[PDB]
């Protein structure tokens, strides 16, 4: 096929968890989605002490935005790496086939860019990250990961084939950060990314996350940014970690439906408590919100969530059911 | 629906790894399932070394006995908390929807108990596990945490949708434990729960646990406390882990129908070696034995099993079959 | 029956990641498939850096040979551990019911051997590893583990029961070596394997793998040794993982169909981007390459991956397909 005979659409995405504007089912025939994304790099703080690390982002935010697609759409991506950037990065996606997901053809030194396109030819939420030579893991526990959605032309389905329709979606990057410590335990810090590269290279062959944060930072997603829902409202969670396992759960409630691997040609696992994400993949839940209140939304390695920062809350409106959970007697002495 | 219409039923628990007795098809339409358990902070000693620690349990084992009902039963649980104990404590059930699984409405202080009533309308084994909020992993790793288990009232199908019926139920309860260390590596020992708790997280945030036990303790599920079959018998193992990822397997057999996620409503995975439990779920492996003899059952980190603590034992009556296995050659020069 | 009516067949084994030349769809009846494997204590050079440990093989390899039944054959291991070697040795297959998978049936003293023989009750592929009672992960994670393929009568279907028919296969066994260290976290070295062992299990015990590869060396399966397909062709990848998680990913591609946890009466799940194997199981991957050039295959903990030497690669030969994906504009200022 001729390319350049298709449409064109371009798409202006938004910041975690928030996810851009698209149709589940496909309003058009395939299409050519442009996306445009400027890699920055830049201090985060990403806990309640303080500590400040120097993060490397898609589009300014960890996790970098999801892009939603159709299937066999073809995603075009303008990469960007301004010259107030210092080092060389590229572009992977677990979605797309060959060259490295697309690292071996997205290497753009500061001042660069480049333009990539590919078929997106199987349904599914999937990670994208960097990963230049030699350099990869140090990259994607800096930040520098985000996700993409592929959404079959007809929508999601249940396990019996008919339609699962969300009402809302948010998307939850889930990231493993490896601060160096001195021998006593305190957060090292580095003058340059090149004087930092050996202790951080140390530092995550621990294998032992100092932080592991939902939306870039510990709790990034409570108070005025916590999730929020009404009951009886359809809501899809795309959980992302590309680099090490998780185990969403949805404190309150269930995944009624989730592919726990993301890949939506098959049935979703009914009545998930929790699921494992493994490092590399992203999944997606469905659940429909039944009772009102607080839920918290974590990774059930339960230190993992609420030592180290995996967890984040839903706020969500509507009436209460006394049959589904009530308080018989309060308690008392 | 007018819940005091309904007939009441109480159940009287047992320690694992045995469980109540229940029936697997509902020879009645739904009931209100009471329990009452009473929460027990003591000292358990769980190595051969004699490391003892202040565990903090339900109705004083490690795990918490298994609960058992039928989908769309309500649980109503009786919680106390006698004033012989010194801290706060809750319960949050991963089968129930609504507050927190129920923690947001049971805080009950020492002196305390509370009655909570939920609709269990999930098929499912599923955790339960204490969840104060501030020093959620704190009680869970302290071994409060254990399961129901939530039947189809049918019964277990395989995936035809034939009938599943054990005749013999297993609760295994897999706990981590992170026993504080000095610098040399000896086991700290602490004098109040205040004074333990800043070495508690500390510990846990190593993520690299001190001790991983079935049923509380370094071999307990061994000996005079083996679990026990024959040939022929079909067993059901629940399996739960409330805080960390574990993998079971029964050496010298199978799960010839896992739910490695617990959820019945899914078809079961067949003829599995080994599954992942994640951390926050419960399993359950259905297997006929076909020979006598010795197996170890066990987390298949091999560490973790034989060198943490993660193993038991079941022995195994009836005949050999020396088609399935036999030695041609005993070992000889 | 009377096994002595059915055909032998000789199987003449070869290293991984190779496989024994074998059919998909059985060619004759059940048979009685014969295996010789000598174990093999030998030094081995495992990174870029010279370190150097004391192995202990199944045949000379890490990992051991894939073995390749099918469903109700019988499988005859003649097991040989010659008096070259200072320690005992057993082994356990995964395939296999009853005696502890074999263990308790193959205990070999060096100057001995032995023939055990087991029906292939279950399809998949299977883990089988040395365990010899109360030495078994010292033994495992030193090398002595591999897996045996028991293929369905009539060879693998996908998740509508279409045949699916694999050109190549390749075995990838994945090891986790705990290399002890001193404080200053240099690697010791001991003289004897009694010597050695409180030290193994203390580095064990961490948790913490100091090398975690493939083909048992950085680097084996890269190089003049990297894993090879044409475009077009169908390729089978099993991975194992006898101790611990790992999370198998084609860079640049996809698991088509992937048996995570092995087990060929399991519909595949589909187009996956990356797995979880359990420590403990083997998996298999089948996918058909679409594009020429270097893939690398990995452990998707890409700090396991790249810093500790979990990643191989594949060279496809073949024509560059630009619908699926191009370089629109390459990088440039
Ligand atoms: O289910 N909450 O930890
Ligand atoms: O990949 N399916 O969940
Ligand atoms: O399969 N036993 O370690
Ligand atoms: O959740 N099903 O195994
Ligand atoms: O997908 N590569 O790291
Ligand atoms: O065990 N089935 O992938
Ligand atoms: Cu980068
Ligand atoms: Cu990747
Ligand atoms: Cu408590
Ligand atoms: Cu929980
Ligand atoms: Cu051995
Ligand atoms: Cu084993």
């Amino acid at each position: 096929v001729d390319i350049s005979t298709l449409p064109r659409v371009k798409v202006d995405l938004v910041k975690p968890p928030f996810v851009h504007a698209h149709d589940q089912v496909a309003k058009t025939g395939p299409r050519v989605v442009e996306f445009t994304m400027t890699i920055e790099e830049k201090k985060l703080v990403i806990d309640r002490e303080g500590t400040e690390i120097h993060a490397m982002t898609f589009n300014g935010s960890v996790p970098g935005p999801l892009m939603v697609v159709h299937e066999n759409d073809y995603v075009e991506l303008r990469l960007i790496n301004p010259d107030t950037n210092t080092l060389l990065h590229n572009i992977d996606f677990h979605a797309a086939t060959g060259a490295l997901g697309g690292g071996a053809l997205t290497q753009v030194n500061p001042g660069e860019e480049t333009t990539l396109r590919f078929k997106a030819t199987k349904p599914g939420v999937f990670v994208y990250h960097c990963a230049p030579e030699g350099m990869v893991p140090w990259h994607v526990t800096s930040g520098m990961n985000g996700a993409i959605m592929v959404l079959p032309r007809d929508g999601l389905k249940d396990e019996k084939g008919q339609p699962l329709t969300y009402d809302k979606i948010y998307y939850v990057g889930e990231q493993d950060f490896y601060v160096p410590k001195d021998e006593a335990g305190n957060y090292k810090k580095y003058e340059t990314p090149g004087e930092a590269y050996e202790d951080a290279v140390k530092a995550m062959r621990t294998l032992t996350p100092t932080h592991i944060v939902f939306n870039g930072a510990v709790g990034a997603l409570t108070g005025d940014h916590a999730l929020t829902a009404a009951v009886g409202e359809r809501v899809l969670v795309v959980h992302s970690q590309a680099n090490r396992d998780t185990r969403p759960h949805l404190i309150g409630g269930h995944g009624d439906y989730v592919w726990a691997t993301g890949k939506f040609r098959n049935p979703p696992d009914l009545d998930q408590e929790t699921w494992l994400i493994p490092g590399g993949t992203a999944g997606a839940a469905f659940y429909t919100f039944r009772q009102p209140g607080v839920y918290a939304y974590v990774n059930h390695n339960l230190i993992e969530a609420f030592e180290l920062g995996a967890a984040g809350h839903f706020k969500v409106t509507g009436e209460w059911n006394d049959d589904l959970m009530t308080s018989v007697v309060k308690p008392a002495s």
